[PDB]
């Protein structure tokens, strides 16, 4: 929990995180799906009380490289949490009704309100990560963005909303097996587009690219977890944890009519 | 299981449906549980292949009065189905910005996207329910929105939405126990408001609200499913049954 | 003035409109500024009453080909006209999160609230006229809009909204003049847009789909209105005279508070 | 004029403000009206050129008493300017939707798209200013959103958005005659409110709230802008006069 956190001391290098990593679990594959079995049971029961007491907002931030695991994860972690209390918003290639509003606009608007669980597959973070890496503005433009993000984030956090941010590391190697496996399944076949290569040649780019951001942006009040993502078990039960840890800190009560 | 779908002929009687009626279900709460697991799995996959496809828009619309069985049937229905493809849409007393446009125009919003399935917890029905017995517009209104229904909802069906409405049907005896079961169990205590007993003395009223509104907008492009919705174990398989049989009879494909 | 009008019949024919007539105006250019002053003072007293009694919705729908003078209408007939109770939407090509939902959806997010003023620059009926004539969908699917759009009319005018459809009829060398001197004005050109010239090829197509669609929705709820545009100063009176006479007729008044 | 630009030093003192000042015009009212003419003349033309060009983001927001005259500037200084290109977002009592998200979520959807003019009529700024007054949230909260609305206004500014903040400054008589003339007059009762007595009660209290807001969020990147609103033909000339200098100082071109 605490060794995944990522400090708010700007001194965070991707390179000491390892996405083969398991030393926070001992069992192995099978043990790891029995203890996220109990875990998935507690969050279904804390999203209940947290759609009941209805004050808390709840924002969970899933960033990785294509086929590392975004997808997974809002399958598997949130598996029979009731659909009334939890949302999933993705964020693609901006249209141009998006682009005529500043980057933060289409993302603000889909933030959790009161007594709601909102998962952000990619996010306004997408404006640090593609736009940096595929020069889509210069330096002078995102450079600025970090503070943005930072600031707009301390605002959701003072406004009562709980960010939990996760950063979903795979290796290189890991990458080009999953996006074998997801072309040679049939019923997979239909997720690959062809801009997936250039992505995969623009890797160290990305790496970069998520390493500044995540420096930049981990901080108290919004916080980056980095998941080492290159075993899908041991990826859902971390990011089970991690959320269960926080809303159980939350010390929901349900409430007390008269 | 067809002996639910109200036929569009204008001759439908609320009285010919029992909410304690389980007539469909060779079996009791047992055999219902583990039918339910089969129609789950199935609904789950059903699901997988209209988010992949993503030509056609699923509505599903829940109707019930309080304590009939609305929350229940999202828990249960739609337990494990992915959260990227499924959206439920709650419709409560309406905002200043909702009461000066149209009634409908909060309700069209949250219409399903090409290959998403919305519930709607409440609908645009409640502006021919809680407005008709209240008379929060006078009868000379409400009476015209019954034809807006069906032809909103000809719109949505010929532009490739599958309509699925759904009353859920309980006794006002199982509201009475439900209502007293609510108010005595602390964590469920704050799903409890004080205007819960205006709406127990408004019963009938209710009901005929219901029937008109089920009678006049039961069409062949958006049917009514009268569920028996006393025992939960039945209304949870029914439910999950007629889900399953539509989105099956698309015939969806995933793509090449 | 009541020959503009199209009865709800459905034996409306286009050809008995033509777009050089003047004959409901005793005068001409000189006269008929005049005459749009005092009815624009009057249109500026009627908004502002609207707004105050805050009640009605009024919802005005301006069709015509390209350089057909929807722009010129917005301009010339709600010049002095207050912005906080006057708003335009315009409907262009349809984006990917528009096509995903019913072609009504985003001409319903639109629609005017209580106390408002809304111009609709094309609308819904582009979904019967660019989508006929183009084939975006097949025949079986347009046919059947005609029914949803006097229906959707129907509900919109039972709530309280009142629907002013005004087709600006100009005739196949009016729009060649007029495409020419945009062409040439350096401050009209960014508006001429390639497709426009693809668009004049299908002008008779254009002209069927125009009398299809108001032959089907003119209606005594919901009246198609047919504005000879040649001549913009006819085009501005007439239109005025029009929505003056239609808000004059609403008998609105000034709420009397406690 | 930069005589009315509050600067970003946190020493800004209300006092120092007179609202019968008209110091920056030295004609008078009759001299004052066709010089307003002529600005609106270059209004028009500046704002036909900010559509076509569909770039820049222009975002005016107006924060007054009540009748401090916010209605009476949108209606003469955006008189005869085409509704294309302008819209007016009005921030009024949030609603049960509003309140459920950030103050800042509301107020975010309304911001200016490119080639638009948006007239915010009250603004972010209520939620420091009758959220303060009236203690709507406790000093904790409300302290934290100087920060908050600095930034967000920082993040707009940064992102394409020219910010003119102007605060209409009247006196406490000049707005007891004018809620005075409103009670009295046939066609303008109707903006007569019960609560609006409430709010001049608290004079002194909303003085304070608008001199910590000024002091707090005026920046080189979004400018507090203090308008001697007490002459109407004064407000209207220097808030034009402001707008039209801004917008001629965006360099604006027809497209090619
Ligand atoms: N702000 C943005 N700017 C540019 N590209 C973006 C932005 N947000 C998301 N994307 C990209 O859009 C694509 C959407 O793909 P997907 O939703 O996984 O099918 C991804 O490759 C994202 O990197
Ligand atoms: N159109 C409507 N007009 C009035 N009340 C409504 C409308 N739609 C929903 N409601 C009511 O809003 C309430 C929502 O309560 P809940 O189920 O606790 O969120 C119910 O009492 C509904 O009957
Ligand atoms: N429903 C629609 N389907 C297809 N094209 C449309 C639709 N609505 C508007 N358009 C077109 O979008 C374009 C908008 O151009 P403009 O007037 O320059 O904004 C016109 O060519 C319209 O014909
Ligand atoms: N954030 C807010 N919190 C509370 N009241 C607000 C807020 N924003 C605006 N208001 C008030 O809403 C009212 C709107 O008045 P009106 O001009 O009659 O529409 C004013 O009294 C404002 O002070
Ligand atoms: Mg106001």
């Amino acid at each position: 929990m605490k060794k995944y956190r990522v400090q708010p001391d700007g001194r965070f290098e991707l390179k000491r995180f390892d996405p083969d990593d398991t030393s926070a679990f001992e069992g192995g594959k099978q043990a790891a799906l029995e203890a996220l079995a109990v875990l998935n049971r507690r969050l279904e029961k804390l999203q209940e009380l947290l759609y009941a007491e209805g004050q808390h907002k709840v924002l969970v931030v899933l960033q990785a490289m294509d086929a590392g695991g975004k997808d997974g994860t809002i399958r598997v972690v949130f598996d029979g949490v009731n659909p009334s209390g939890v949302r999933v918003a993705s964020f693609g290639v901006p249209t141009e009704q998006e682009l005529a509003r500043d980057y933060l606009w289409r993302v603000h608007q889909q933030v959790p309100r009161k007594g709601e669980l909102v998962i952000f597959n990619r996010s306004h973070y997408e404006d640090v990560l593609v736009v940096r890496v595929k020069n889509l503005v210069p330096q002078q433009v995102w450079q600025k963005r970090y503070r943005h993000i930072r600031e707009f984030e301390r605002m959701l956090a003072d406004e009562g909303t709980t960010i939990l941010k996760f950063f979903l590391h795979i290796s290189k190697d890991e990458q080009r097996q999953r996006l074998q496996e997801r072309l040679d399944n049939p019923e997979k076949r239909w997720k690959f587009r062809m801009g997936d290569l250039e992505d995969r040649r623009l890797w160290d780019r990305y790496q970069e690219a998520y390493e500044a951001a995540i420096r930049e942006t981990s901080t108290e009040y919004a916080p980056w977890y980095v998941i080492p993502a290159n075993k899908n078990w041991y990826r859902n039960w971390l990011v089970s944890h991690i959320l269960v840890e926080t809303l159980e800190g939350l010390a929901m009560q349900y409430p007390q009519p008269e």
